[PDB]
Formats: C-alpha cells, sequence, structure tokens
C-alpha cells in the first residue's frame, strides 16, 4: 500500500506506447555513441566506459555518497563498469570483481583504462554463495527487474541479506543497489541496516523511470522512508505528465594505462 507499490501497479497498466514514453520522461543519460563505436572496434586504450554503470558510480563518488578507498570488492560486476571506475581512483589500492558471466549473464570486458592491472575479475561466480572477504569498500549492483512487485521485493531482500554478511566483516564504504526500496519489508530491512551500519538510500538521476531502484550508500544519512517516498512521488508525477524528454550528458572518459610501482 506504499506509494511505490501503487506506482508499480500503474506502471504495468500503461499501454506499450505509454510505457516507452514514460521510461525516458525527464531523465538524464550519458551519450554512449563514442564508447559503443570504440568497443565495437576492439579499442582498449581510449578510456571509454564498458557500460553505463561507470557514469552511475561516478555520480555517487563525485558528490561524496560513497568514498572509493583501499580494497574494493564489486559483487555482480558484469562487464566491469564499476571495477574500471574504481581502479582509476588514486585512493583505491586493489579491485576484486565477481560475476556470473554465463548462460546469458554479461562477462567481464577487458579494456586497459587506468588501473586495469589492479583489477582481478572472477566470473562463473554466484555471489550469494561466495564466502565474504575483508575489504574497505563494498560495491554491489545486483537486482533484476520483475513486473511483479512481490518478486522485486523478494529479489531485493535476498541481495540485502547477502550484502549484510559482507558488511558484517567491517567495511568503511559501500554502494549497494536496492531494486525495490518501495516494498514494505525492504524499507524495514533498510531501517535495520541503517541502525547497524549507517548510510541511507539515494536515487541516481541516471536511473530510468521504469525502475524504482535506489542505492544504499555510506556517505549520507537520512530518513529512508522519507527519501524513498520522495522518489515514488517523482516517478508518479512523471507518469501523469509523459514527454519522453531526455537530457544527454557526456559519458565518462578515464585516463589509460597501468598504475605502477
Ligand atoms: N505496461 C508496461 N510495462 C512494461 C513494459 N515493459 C516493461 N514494463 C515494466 O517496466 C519495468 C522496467 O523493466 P525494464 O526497464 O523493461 O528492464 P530493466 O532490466 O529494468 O532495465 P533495462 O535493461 O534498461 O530495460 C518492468 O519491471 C515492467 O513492470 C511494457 O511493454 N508495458
Ligand atoms: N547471483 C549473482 N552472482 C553474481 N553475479 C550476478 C548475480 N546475479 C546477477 N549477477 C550479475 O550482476 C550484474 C548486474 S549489472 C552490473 C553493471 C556494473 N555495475 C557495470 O558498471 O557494468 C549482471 O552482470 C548480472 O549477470
Amino acid at each position: 500500500k506504499t506509494l511505490g507499490e501503487v506506482w508499480k501497479r500503474e506502471l504495468n497498466l500503461l499501454d506499450k506506447r505509454q510505457f516507452e514514453l514514460y521510461k525516458r520522461t525527464d531523465i538524464v543519460e550519458v551519450d554512449r555513441d563514442t564508447a559503443r563505436r570504440h568497443l565495437a572496434e576492439g579499442k582498449v586504450d581510449t578510456g571509454v566506459a564498458v557500460s553505463r554503470g561507470t557514469a552511475k558510480l561516478r555520480w555517487f563518488h563525485e558528490r561524496g555518497y560513497v568514498k572509493l578507498e583501499g580494497r574494493v570488492i564489486d559483487l555482480g560486476c558484469g562487464r566491469g563498469g564499476w571495477c574500471y571506475y574504481a581502479a582509476a581512483q588514486k585512493e583505491v589500492s586493489g579491485v576484486k570483481g565477481f560475476t556470473l558471466g554465463r548462460d546469458g549473464h554479461e562477462k567481464p570486458m577487458n579494456v586497459q583504462s587506468l588501473g586495469w592491472n589492479i583489477i582481478t575479475f572472477k566470473d562463473k561466480t554466484d555471489i550469494h554463495r561466495l564466502e565474504p572477504v575483508k575489504c574497505d569498500t563494498l560495491l554491489c549492483d545486483i537486482g533484476e527487474s520483475s513486473s511483479s512487485s512481490v518478486t522485486e521485493g523478494e529479489r531485493t531482500v535476498r541481495v540485502l541479506d547477502t550484502v549484510e554478511k559482507w558488511l558484517a566483516c567491517g567495511v568503511d564504504n559501500f554502494c549497494v543497489k536496492v531494486l525495490a526500496p518501495y516494498m514494505p519489508d525492504v524499507l524495514e530491512k533498510l531501517e535495520l541496516l541503517q541502525r547497524r551500519f549507517g548510510g541511507t538510500v539515494i536515487r541516481n538521476p541516471l536511473s530510468r523511470n521504469s525502475t524504482h531502484e535506489m542505492y544504499y550508500v555510506s556517505g549520507a544519512r537520512s530518513n529512508v522512508t522519507f527519501t524513498v517516498n520522495q522518489t515514488s512521488r517523482l516517478l508518479m508525477r512523471r507518469m501523469r505528465r509523459p514527454t519522453g524528454k531526455v537530457t544527454l550528458e557526456a559519458d565518462v572518459i578515464l585516463p589509460i594505462g597501468t598504475r605502477s610501482v
């Protein structure tokens, strides 16, 4: 009965065209033209991002929502957009990325943007059964959308449940995707996590309107119920005023090469 649950129900009632228009209404997105061309040509030394995820993490990082320091672990790294972004930061000493990379799941992409040499990619890995390892910065960008709010809730609670095992090891920084923060059980788990590890949930402006995803981050503290409902209100307002109006921003270009010595 949360506003977010109402949003989800109304989202599914939209006809095909209503939905397409709604999804990009007033959203911000990076121009991926150059990156796509470079990757298609096999270029590995131009600094382009392997996915839209790089710009997503940059947004949190550049405004202090998450500090990227020391030993970084990236659960559900996919192509590696977050791993490459983290590897290029002076404060980061090493990056370990884990992902399924099988049966349709994206495999890590190998490019040589700054610090590629300090990244250790590991595919064929289900992070829910991966024994926690000590790190300083914990990242996780997992959460598969579902037309069912109940299913999105189940998937979100499972991610938070697994991530809590890792946070329990003692981590200074974190940025974790929360697919369905609007679900009651999820809100409560977040409130419990906040009392245990601090942080709060923040909506990334690069997220599309078809998902209510928000990220649990260590760099801010605020009432989770309030902020999640603020996002529900914004998503609902956009559905009542469809325009498809998008604002393009420059994609991230990282320096290149190894970090040595
Ligand atoms: N009414 C309606 N809802 C849809 C349609 N397609 C998807 N949705 C809804 O939109 C939600 C968002 O899913 P998507 O954006 O399509 O996929 P995603 O994996 O979350 O992200 P993308 O990979 O960028 O598409 C889904 O969970 C559905 O509830 C459609 O054709 N009509
Ligand atoms: N249980 C699991 N274990 C490991 N990886 C998983 C997983 N469930 C989903 N994934 C992977 O998590 C990834 C989420 S998309 C991550 C994008 C990444 N942040 C970037 O910037 O490129 C997908 O590749 C998905 O295959």
